[PDB]
């Protein structure tokens, strides 16, 4: 029912030019190993890639970035067309500027910095209005094209001219930006990932479902694992990859309000969710607003924890909002939340394997660059019992470190930070070992 | 009439052959477009029933004929001397039904209903609380006959040797107050629930008060089957189906187990079928709903999560 219709599906390849389907589909959309094609989405929107093959990828689904599912307008799970576009041509000028927010903070030469990397010899195809990210000097950034010369679509060639007109235009609120938590951004989880996103697919993809069914959706999600395995990057991701708003609720945070002042803030945070839903809210520490057990005690502590048990039922409307809560484990909650209509669902984020650790050291290790000597996979190997937020430590210190012995001595600091500067330091095995070391 | 996963509710507002007939395959059937509004003494069938309860037989003969009198034949009492049972507690763990049976009962007897939750209740600032649990009683009363069923109980009244607070004792002690204060006209029985006795205030035991008690055990294999048939019966099974299997898996479950069960293997043969074809958010059309068919397999997915 149009062969050419396809589910966007997540991405094995993280570069922005490249959509991958399955052999069999290329069969029949008779396309080949390096085709252009000609991308439609949402909004009326576009976009310009090169097609691959994927043996894993399944005839209806379509393999693509966070990149080209933003300049679509189209979140995993939606379905776009796919069309040749063969009558594609070699680009004269390129007119891009970067989105301001995302190159606050340095000075110096974004074009060679950027740009001239970015393209160099790739041959990327770009459509106008298209936003592209690109990685370098310990951060990213992005660029929107203003306008391409063959408009409104053409390949970036050896050639091609590129203008970059010094002035950082504003985002504009439907364009959410990159530097955004996504599934991407996590690594190790994922059966746990898989069993959350068909939780929340249909009452926060698909609202009217419920307006039109009497059946009951997930209700409260817990979140059980160590501390820093990813259980709010969890959810925050979750969130904005599903359009949803987002509501964070920390304990420690409504803990140190006064008494009463604690309650009407939990109540106006369910208030508040509920009127952007569909919504998730993320009770963050849980068991620092839930104990009751045998460690709960006070007129106030009491009275907080039944103010969220009486909030959790009152939940069920219309467009749904989930409630997604994280612990170390069951034992440290009130038994209270667990009934049923409250947080019925469970999800334990246990440490990551090897594998698991390898995964996790790329993500945090993609905006800088690493000396050729660098081999992550020894670094995955050897951290046994770490936890996410004990890999990023490793890379912020092992940066930090990579930091003050180049820049540092030869003295460049404490000014307004050229990128050049932060684009060549790179970060060497030598400055894993320091930080494996500490 | 039941399909597309739920009920819907049909009023024959006018017959040929008046006022009654039989319809037959050539009676032509009139829709015009205009749905009318319930009349208040119209209860809706989307309402709690004995028929909405499955596995429980034994108890709900007991509570039956525990309120059948003073529910339903109130001067009785007015012109009687006996006393009828005041307060009826229920035993079991979570999701069992106890609010479930409350709730029929009171419906199936035209009693009026008021439900009170303990975390509700608990969470009300100091003496804002207590303000409530009398506003509560005193509304039952104006009503009845009436039910009123006390949620999570213990959330109230658990004394024992785990109460402590100038606060948490001074609630307990209203809500004895408030017991003893029933015995009237109409009469209106006192419901609640907890997980066990030892839960509980031994104080809401002493007689004039919850005097009766029903324990709601788990299913067993036939329970289950029952259950499992209840919240099906708004979605269109495939033949593969084999509710009895799914009951002869199930051990230990309670309802709000197999409630659960049924809604998620429902939401899953939601999310293959029409889910792919893409015919969700904008206003669900009830022949896609009605076609699409829960499967076995879907059932197989559910109970293997
Ligand atoms: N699975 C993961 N993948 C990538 N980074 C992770 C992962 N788990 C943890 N992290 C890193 O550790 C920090 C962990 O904190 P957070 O997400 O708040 O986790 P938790 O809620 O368990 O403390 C995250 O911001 C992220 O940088
Ligand atoms: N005996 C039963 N028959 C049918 N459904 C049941 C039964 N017991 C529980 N359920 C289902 O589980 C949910 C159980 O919750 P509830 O009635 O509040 O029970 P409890 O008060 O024990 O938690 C009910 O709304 C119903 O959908």
């Amino acid at each position: 029912n149009r062969p050419n219709r396809l589910i966007v599906d997540e991405a094995i390849n993280e570069d922005n030019s490249v959509v991958s389907l399955s052999q069999p589909k290329m069969d029949e959309l008779q396309l080949f190993r390096g085709d252009t094609v000609l991308l439609k989405g949402k909004k009326r929107r576009e976009a310009v890639c090169i097609v691959l093959s994927d043996d894993t990828c399944s005839d209806e689904k379509i393999r693509m970035n966070r990149v080209v599912r933003n300049n679509l307008r189209v979140r995993l799970g939606d379905v776009i067309s796919i069309q040749p576009c063969p009558d594609v041509k070699y680009g004269k000028r390129i007119h891009v500027l970067p989105i301001d927010d995302t190159v606050e903070g340095i000075t110096g030469n974004l074009f060679e910095v950027y740009l001239k990397p970015y393209f160099l010899e790739a041959y990327r195809p770009i459509r106008k209005g298209d936003i592209f990210l690109v990685r370098g000097g310990m951060r990213a950034v992005e660029f929107k094209v203003v306008e391409t010369d063959p408009s409104p679509y053409c390949i970036v060639a050896p050639d091609t001219v590129i203008h970059c007109e010094g002035e950082p235009i504003k985002r504009e609120d439907e364009e959410e930006s990159l530097n955004e938590v996504g599934y991407d951004d996590v690594g190790g989880c994922r059966k746990q990932l898989a069993q959350i996103k068909e939780m929340v697919e249909l009452p926060l993809r698909h609202p009217a479902l419920f307006k039109a069914i009497g059946v009951k959706p997930p209700r409260g999600i817990l979140l059980y694992g160590p501390p820093g395995t990813g259980k709010t990057l969890i959810a925050r991701a979750v969130a904005n990859e599903t359009g949803a708003f987002f509501f964070l609720i920390n304990g420690p945070e409504i803990m140190s309000k006064l008494a009463g002042e604690s309650e009407s803030n939990l109540r106006k945070a369910f208030e508040e969710a509920e009127k952007n839903a569909p919504a998730i809210i993320f009770i963050d520490e849980l068991d620092a607003i839930a104990p009751k057990r045998e460690k709960t005690h006070g007129e106030v502590e009491r009275r907080i924890v039944s103010q969220l048990l009486t909030l959790m039922d009152g939940l069920k409307q219309r467009a749904h909002v989930i409630v997604m809560a994280a612990t170390n484990r069951p034992n440290s909650i009130d038994p209270a939340l667990r009934r049923f209509g409250r947080f019925d669902r469970e999800v334990d984020i246990g440490i990551p394997d090897a594998t698991g650790r390898l995964e996790i050291l790329q993500i945090h290790t993609k905006n800088m660059k690493l000396a050729d000597d660098v081999d992550l996979e020894q670094v995955a190997n050897e951290t046994h019992g770490h936890v996410g937020a004990d890999l990023a430590a490793l890379c912020s210190e092992a940066a930090l470190q990579a930091i003050r012995k180049k820049m540092d001595l030869i003295d460049l600091e404490d000014e307004t930070i050229d990128a050049e500067v932060m684009n060549s330091l790179a970060v060497t095995m030598d400055d894993f070992r320091w930080a494996l070391s500490q």
